[PDB]
């Protein structure tokens, strides 16, 4: 019998505005002993569903609650309670003071011409741990149907500490175990043309988040608008490679990125891909 | 009565070779409860004096030795023991698994040209770390005379994990409580012109300490001959500015470099316009 985390609304107070997520509106806030008796006033995140919205929309919002406490797993954003009883509903999730990843990115670039804030051993850290939240979603039969940088979230604000991204928003995540849309620059073509969802077009868009993480937050296919894309891409047009790219993480996004489904790499491999370029490369500087 | 830290010879043992300093020798190895009784196996450096040796260089060995037993600062390397009762005399350290600072810089810079995998903001807490170094010196009434990335340390080897530098050779270190040489690129004109040596001039090689820092260890003067620097310098020549380097940390090197010495600024002030852009930078990026 599924149950949510059943939070009293007593012990929560909203004191930041983050954001207008959904329909929708987000805020840090304070939950007094969320993490238990000996817990404080810890920061929380509180996702709200709008008073007198649709009876459809709440619905959605119940999925996702529902979606997110069946997850455990370090790179799964926390649902830590959920405010149901009394509206707006509430769902409290883990304060990630990085803000969104895209964000986090274009921060990083942004700071100083001196030079990015992030680097590459970071980028690929934040690649690791985006693809260890995909081998297990997969693990768990979903498929998350959009994934994309503006789509994970970062724990920590400062570029110093030691930091994790996870997948936070699982608005589109589908149970597999067998008219909406938007985001054509992360669908795989299978999924423009046929409307068809999998692990493998899950992995398109990896991909594509990939790219998001080594450019720093740019936008695909810059010189193409919405509409040309879908040419573009259902021609066999593909991303221009990162500056200096790593050439094995190039040839990791290139086969993401295979026009037939069941010749893109799986997560697993993906995920040993990246964690042996990334060993390779570490040993690579030392022996300088 | 100055006492050196004994420690039983026994309890050491040496491992690996990690370069020959002075006359002159060091490993890395490891010291028995080095400390305390809950310690085990840990690592240590280890700086030796040859055998047979000049009865004169066994006392800078020694001088050095004590200089650093008097020096208790999180800045300033540690002396963890000594073994002076048998030859070959040892001065046991903390291990710093990143080498020197200059090389550290190095391979940051050449490790891949995807970017540096120092950033502009692990530049300054290097640069922070080392200042109050000297603030501390200076407080101690001690001149190091041979500031230099060459002759500092830092505790980790990779580029990811928190760190820390710290002033670690003071073989020309001078109590100032009132034919040798070499490193023309670090001194400042009344040294070299007339032999003089001052907490001031120290502020002219920690300008040039931080040059290094910020351009990740490039050789000062790189167009200029040893003998053509103090020309270059006598006349009133100074570095280049560092790529993209800050106004701010700019501003701060050229002032340490002030042809007349009490126009230079203090230890203090410079750790304070250090902490002062640090937080300013840190403060900018946030609101973007
Ligand atoms: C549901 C919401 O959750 C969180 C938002 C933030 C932190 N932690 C959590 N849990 C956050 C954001 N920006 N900033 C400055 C902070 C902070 N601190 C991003 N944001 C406004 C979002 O709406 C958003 C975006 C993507 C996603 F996957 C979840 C969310
Ligand atoms: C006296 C010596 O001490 C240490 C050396 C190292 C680490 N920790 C300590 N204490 C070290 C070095 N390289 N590598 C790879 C390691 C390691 N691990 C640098 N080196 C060979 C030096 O001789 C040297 C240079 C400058 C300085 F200030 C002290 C020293």
């Amino acid at each position: 019998i599924e149950n949510l985390p059943a939070f009293p609304r007593e012990k929560l107070t909203l004191r930041l505005l983050l954001g207008s997520g959904a329909f929708g509106e987000v805020y840090e806030g304070t939950a007094v002993d969320i993490l238990g008796v000996g817990s404080g006033e810890i920061k929380v995140a509180v996702k709200t569903l709008k008073k007198g919205s649709t009876d459809q929309e709440k619905i959605e919002f119940l999925k996702e609650a529902h979606l997110m406490s069946k997850f455990n797993h370090p790179n799964i954003l926390k649902q830590l309670g959920v405010c149901l009883l009394n509206e707006p509903q509430y769902i409290i999730l883990e304060l990630m003071e990085g803000g969104d990843l895209l964000t986090y990115l274009r921060k990083a670039r942004m700071a100083t011409f001196y030079g990015p804030l992030l680097t590459l051993v970071d980028l690929v850290d934040l690649c690791v741990d985006i693809s260890k939240g995909c081998v297990y979603l997969e693990r768990m039969h979903f498929i998350h149907r959009d994934l994309a940088a503006r789509n994970c979230l970062v724990s920590v604000k400062d570029y110093t500490s030691p930091r994790i991204v996870k997948i936070g928003d699982f608005g589109l995540a589908r149970d597999i175990y067998k008219e909406g849309l938007l985001p054509v620059r992360w669908m795989a073509p299978e999924s423009l043309m046929d409307g068809i969802f999998t692990t493998q077009s899950d992995v398109w868009s990896f991909g594509i988040l990939i790219w998001e993480i080594l450019t720093l937050g740019h936008q695909p296919y810059p010189a193409h608008s919405n509409l040309d894309v879908l040419n573009y891409v259902q021609t066999g047009g593909r991303l221009e490679p990162p500056r200096n790219c790593p050439d094995d993480l190039w040839n990791l996004m290139t086969q993401c990125w295979a026009q037939e489904p069941d010749q893109r790499p799986t997560f697993h491999r993906i995920q040993d891909q990246l964690q042996l370029f990334r060993n390779f490369f570490l040993n690579s500087i030392y022996k300088s």
